[PDB]
């Protein structure tokens, strides 16, 4: 058997005093009240008591929200520290402005009605308490490194990180931000940067960090959308302290703010600048119009450069025909790639037609990433992350013209290839082309961006792009792991070039050898068994080394087991897990990437497509205006959805069973 | 009264006036009439035929929503709330003769 | 514009009539009890009449539980017709209660008061109804074809299906199946085994009958699962009108009722007969409790042939011995056949001391085989469907063993295998022993129902072997076509196999060729084309047609690419997606299995494994007395949990709502 005691014992009550609890819990008004005035008299009944679940009278009078009971325990002066935080967590104004006019706790020592309201994001509430002159005291810096914050660290870790936490979960109310702010946009968009931030340096409190930021977006998201006309939207996207409230939410990754219907309304109205009717048009004359402007490019960049004030000359300023125009011309450079490719033993030879053609697209390409470059400044050049890709084709087209001018300048004759070196500068720059051939032509993905159909799909790959990248770690140790095994194994064996029967050495020979012989071929031949162009005959020796063979072939079959059946399908299921989680914001993050592709356009720098290119407080007050009718017109939204949403609980049925019970006895009383 | 939507693809002169001076109440008043007609209380009163009010409906706006790119998801969730008060007006059918002709009639 | 108006006009009310069925709504027992005996006097205001909603006075109080204005409209005679049913729906005992004391409507025709409460489910007003001789019409049978039902079929079908589906719907009430019933288990059996056949029958109402017998076995699980007491659990399980109702259940395929968890420890309780301790043991004293019994299975044989009463006779009757020894047994004829592949070029020779040793475990295979067609009979033998594969493995046999004599009796000589016949006996009996080999190899599938972690992963494979098998049609289609366009293609360049380098001919060569000369060959190149084994120069003439040579490299192109690319991640999608449906049931799914298997090992027909096998109404009294403590206590457990799930509406906001009004204009006329 085992006993049953309390071991933590507390101090129980008297009858009439568990009575007296019992009364203000059934609300009976005439037994309370005479029960006070007998302990006013008798000193029998301690009224600020506690009960065996963790409440006093106030505190029930409080949760059961009898207002009449808890006046008349303010009137008899009872114990009065937390029940303000009670009522504001109760969410019950009238006990909030009842306590506002006059051991142990649920609550950390830091919790102040303020912030309390501002938790509870009750905007009644938190405007009676911002009534009264009521301050949050300051977060510091994200990495501050200061001797206040150092010590509280040093001294209670816990209470320090709580505290932040606590300010800014204060901070992060829609209500708070509502109120109290001269521009409620900007400052849920620094707040959900800052907290962005914060989720990424507190690693263990990152869950409630990331959803106090995905709450300030919901918010910026909800105040743009209670807008009713297009120069509220205007004048909200417009404000600066163009488009500039629209560049800084871009700034500050707001896709929820940017995916805005309206303003994409209003983006693609800016985009479809000469067509007006190109919303409601037919594939076949869209198609028809694209290849239109498509072929007419070079007719409309000499436009520009011989009269911008023309029908033509601005022609070209728009969006769209400027986005038609530098695609057109792209794909007329690739066109060229493809064409070059159609006497050869000319050691560095004069460039061709077709090379004397790709040189000044080249220097375009050149001239206009520098120019980027020197415009944008270095933070937004490097934060594209298609400008990498783009400093590579710039470097590898730069190293072919240099090492082509090389071979030019220092060879003459005509020999043969066959006799050619290995090295040879000619081979090294073709190498070296095709390359910037390749990575030219896969440059297009970009494009998949402006398009409906391609571009979440972009997204989609984008983001499982990670997730390869965090296999190929694994993979890669794997491979190097089952090289040095077979390199340890396999490079007694080798055999010289000679002695094969067609003079030649490697896996990429007709009769395969030598696949383990030495580091660099070993990692070439685990990488070629992925895809099955590795015979088995690799692992063979002259010699009749039979348990040498053995061991060698089980290493090549682990690597294989290892490599094709366990780590190929974990990322096959890895991939599909990763998909489902992006489906659903596939929408907001394509919309998000074909206004920062849309807002590229928008600017003068850039107009001309290569190789043409190297031939005030009324504003303030009008914006306050409609961010005033935008913030009346959310609350009364969100009031309305907090009178539409479930909402409901057992408090409310003991709400109305303590309505019932205190009219029961009130009756029982004048009857 | 309600006012009549124009055309799915109209170019008179009211309707680009209208999207050319504010184009977001524009949209919010073609949503907002559209969204008044797929009412299913509405179509089963005020309506000679309501299945093939219901039909015609929900044609029009899987256009509307094929059309209006950024208002997609609120005239597919119209038009597949008019295909659902279709069906569920053949199911309160109770006998075979009505669900005959129901199936037989033609106008 | 678009004018509005009333299409389908109706009758009005007027402005007193309006005014008597709003008091009736807000419950004025002074104000409707005046205005019905001021009606009765001037015939002014209608107590029959409907509302804009389609409800009269009758119905409003119905429907707000006035039982006091409800029984004044009774006593004033107000229209009557359907307000029972109306009643009966809105599950109000006091309202039932006194309609039975005593135009359009929402039911069926068919509609009765037994049946509409059937649909609730309601066990009160269920059994209130049951106490007046009521009765349910019959319905006919599954493929009935009688007059009648053929004529209530053609005059109106609708009305012949839904007058179907709702006396099923009210049969299958586990309220009417806990009354009325003589033995509601093997109702609940037999009704969910017919919901199940009209299932299957009726297409179009599929979904409606699958809930029904899923709602019937539920009910029968839970009835089970109210059970207390051992005892009571081997009386529902022994009564038989041992295991008799277990047997029933198990052909019933109740696999809920059978994977109850009691059911299974009372199971596994009879299934470890000899070890009363098997479920408290190691892993490794239970493996070595288990190769113990495994190496001695002769010695038990042989004890239980020579003495069936002793220590060691009935030791192998007991049911997990019993499986070990057959286990083991099969074991050892499969090491014995591995063996067997460790002179020949005998023409028809003598069969060696392993096929001596194998040939009476053969004989004892087809001897149990036939036993257990003539025991059980032919549709128990038929629906296990692993007979099959053992009567595939025992015809092989045969055939093996018949080709065998005809050798032996028909050849005496002794010439080498390179010149003999391609249809030579001894060829063909082989060819046959080796498939008869891997039959026996997979017999052993069936041995993962016993295992813990092996069960549901076979259950998980033979439910994605439907998909499996639904994929193959499609496949197959496409082969055959890619075949028959191949074949019509290349069937003019067939060569002959003396023109080969090595008089090889077709894809089994060292250089294939004539892939696509025949159709069996085309059909064999096509199926090895998927795993890779098909080299790309099959498509390849001798002449120099590069036309006729693309357009066979595109049909082969095409092909792989439906095929692997298509095709195989189709199957990959499709089984993916069925596994999650499995997944949720596999564990239930495998008790039953394993239940079965089980069950397979409690008979003494069948004891001994190969080859030594070819060497009474206070039962009922006592099933009624613990059938109706099931019921009771069935019904006490879904009364408390009704009143414990959510259960709640707007139907109780305005209930409440009509008590306080009815409340209040009571005591404004009191007062
Ligand atoms: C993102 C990362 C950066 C990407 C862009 C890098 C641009 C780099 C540009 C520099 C190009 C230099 C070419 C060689 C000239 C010097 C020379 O004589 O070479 C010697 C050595 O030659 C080598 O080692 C060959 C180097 C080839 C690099 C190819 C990089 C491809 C990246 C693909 C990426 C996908 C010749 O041999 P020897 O001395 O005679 O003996
Ligand atoms: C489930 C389906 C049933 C499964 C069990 C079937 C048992 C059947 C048993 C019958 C075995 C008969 C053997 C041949 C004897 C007759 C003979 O002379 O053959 C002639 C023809 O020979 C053939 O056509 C070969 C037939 C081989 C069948 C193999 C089936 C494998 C099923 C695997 C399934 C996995 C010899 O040629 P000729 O005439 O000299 O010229
Ligand atoms: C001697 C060796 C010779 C080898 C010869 C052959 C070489 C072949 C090299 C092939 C490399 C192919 C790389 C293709 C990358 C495609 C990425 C698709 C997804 C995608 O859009 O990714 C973007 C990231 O940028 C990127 O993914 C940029 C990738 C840059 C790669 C640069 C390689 C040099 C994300 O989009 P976003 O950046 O707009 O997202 C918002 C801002 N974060
Ligand atoms: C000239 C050609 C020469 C060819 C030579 C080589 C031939 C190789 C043939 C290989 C055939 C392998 C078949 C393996 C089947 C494994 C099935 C695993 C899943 C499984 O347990 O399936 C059971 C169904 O039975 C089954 O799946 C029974 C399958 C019977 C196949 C018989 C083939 C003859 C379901 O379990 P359950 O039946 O207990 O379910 C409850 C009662 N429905
Ligand atoms: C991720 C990184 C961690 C991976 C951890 C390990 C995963 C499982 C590795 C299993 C390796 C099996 C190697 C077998 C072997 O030696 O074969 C080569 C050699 C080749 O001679 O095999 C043998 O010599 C034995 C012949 C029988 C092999 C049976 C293997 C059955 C299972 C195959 C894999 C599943 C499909
Ligand atoms: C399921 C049943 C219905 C399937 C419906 C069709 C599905 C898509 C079929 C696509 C067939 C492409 C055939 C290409 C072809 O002729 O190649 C052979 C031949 C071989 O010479 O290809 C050519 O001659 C053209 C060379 C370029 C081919 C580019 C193909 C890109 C897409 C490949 C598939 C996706 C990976
Ligand atoms: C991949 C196969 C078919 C070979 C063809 C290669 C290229 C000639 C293709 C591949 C990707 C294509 C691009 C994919 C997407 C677009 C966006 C498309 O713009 C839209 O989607 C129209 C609406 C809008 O811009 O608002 C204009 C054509 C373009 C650049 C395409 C131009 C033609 C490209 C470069
Ligand atoms: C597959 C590899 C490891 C080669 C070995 C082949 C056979 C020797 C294996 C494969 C499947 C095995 C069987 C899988 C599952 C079981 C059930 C197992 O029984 C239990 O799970 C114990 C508990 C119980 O029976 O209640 C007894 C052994 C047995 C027949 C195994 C016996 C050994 C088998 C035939
Ligand atoms: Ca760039
Ligand atoms: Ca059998
Ligand atoms: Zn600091
Ligand atoms: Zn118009
Ligand atoms: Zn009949």
């Amino acid at each position: 058997r085992i006993p049953l005691q309390i071991v933590r014992a507390e101090t129980e009550l008297s009858a009439e005093e568990k009575a007296f609890l019992n009364a203000v819990e059934k609300g009976d008004y005439a037994t309370v009240k005479q029960a006070l005035q007998e302990a006013e008299i008798y000193y029998n009944v301690n009224i600020n008591c506690m009960d065996p679940l963790g409440r006093s009278a106030l505190l029930i009078a409080i949760e059961n929200e009898n207002l009449e009971i808890m006046e008349l325990l303010l009137n008899h002066s009872v114990y009065v520290g937390d029940a303000l935080l009670y009522a504001i967590r109760k969410e019950v104004v009238g006990a909030v402005e009842l306590l506002l006019s006059y051991q142990f706790s649920e609550f950390t020592p830091d919790i102040t009605p303020i912030m309390l309201a501002a938790h509870t994001n009750n905007y009644e509430i938190i405007k009676l308490l911002v009534q009264k002159r009521v301050t949050i005291p300051r977060p510091h810096q994200i990495r501050c490194n200061c001797v206040e914050c150092v010590s509280s660290s040093e001294v209670d870790s816990l209470r320090h990180s709580r505290s932040r936490l606590n300010i800014y979960k204060a901070l992060a109310s829609p209500s708070l931000i509502a109120l109290s702010s001269e521009d409620p946009i900007l400052t849920a968009f620094r707040l959900g940067w800052e907290l962005k931030e914060l989720s990424k340096v507190e690693n263990e409190f990152k869950a409630e960090y990331e959803e106090l930021s995905q709450q300030c977006k919901l918010f910026a998201k909800d105040l743009l959308d209670q807008a009713r006309s297009s120069r509220e939207l205007e004048i909200i996207l417009n404000h600066r302290d163009d488009l500039a409230k629209l560049k800084v939410a871009i700034k500050y990754h707001q896709k929820e703010f940017v995916a805005q219907p309206n303003c994409q309304q209003l983006l693609a109205t800016l985009w479809y600048d000469g067509f007006p009717g190109w919303r409601r048009k037919h594939w076949v004359v869209k198609l028809l119009t694209c290849m239109t402007i498509g072929f007419l490019f070079p007719m409309l960049s000499i436009a520009y450069l011989i009269s911008p004030r023309s029908n033509l000359g601005l022609f070209i300023k728009k969006p769209f025909i400027k986005f038609i125009c530098h695609t057109a011309s792209y794909l007329t450079f690739l066109f060229m790639l493809l064409l070059a490719s159609q006497d050869l033993h000319v050691q560095g030879p004069p460039p061709t037609v077709v090379e004397w053609m790709i040189l000044p697209w080249v220097l375009g390409f050149i001239w206009g990433e520098i120019k980027e470059m020197w415009d944008g400044g270095f933070t937004e050049y490097i934060h594209d992350w298609w400008n990498l890709m783009d400093f590579a084709m710039n470097s590898l087209y730069l190293a072919t013209i240099s090492l082509k001018i090389v071979a030019y300048v220092k060879y003459n004759g005509s020999r043969p290839r066959e006799e050619w070196e290995m090295w040879h500068p000619t081979l090294i720059a073709e190498a070296l082309f095709a390359i910037s051939n390749i990575l030219s032509s896969l440059r297009l993905i970009s494009l998949f961006t402006a398009n409906s159909h391609l571009g979440p799909l972009q997204i989609s790959l984008g983001r499982m792009l990670l997730d390869i990248l965090k296999f190929l770690f694994i993979y890669c140790l794997v491979l190097l792991a089952f090289a040095n095994g077979l390199n340890q194994l396999y490079f007694y064996y080798e055999t010289r070039a000679i002695d094969e029967p067609n003079n030649c050495k490697g896996i990429r020979c007709e009769k395969q050898n030598n696949a383990f012989s030495t580091l660099f071929e070993t990692l070439q031949s685990l990488f070629w068994s992925v895809f099955g162009l590795l015979n088995l005959y690799v692992t063979n020796v002259k010699a009749r080394h039979e348990f040498t063979e053995f061991v060698g072939a089980t290493m090549f079959g682990t690597y294989n087991v290892i490599s094709l059946v366990v780590l190929l399908n974990m990322l096959i299921a890895m991939m599909n897990n990763s998909y489902q989680l992006i489906a659903d914001h596939a929408d907001i993050e394509w919309k998000f990437a074909r206004t920062k592709l849309w807002m590229s356009y928008f600017d003068e720098g850039g107009t001309l497509p290569p190789p043409f290119n190297i031939i005030s407080l009324i504003q303030n007050q009008h914006y306050q205006e409609v961010i005033r009718n935008l913030v009346k017109r959310y609350v009364a939204a969100m009031i309305r959805n907090s009178k539409t949403h479930e909402g409901l609980t057992e408090e409310n049925f003991k709400e109305l069973k303590q309505d019932i019970s205190s009219f029961r006895y009130e009756v029982l009383d004048l009857l």
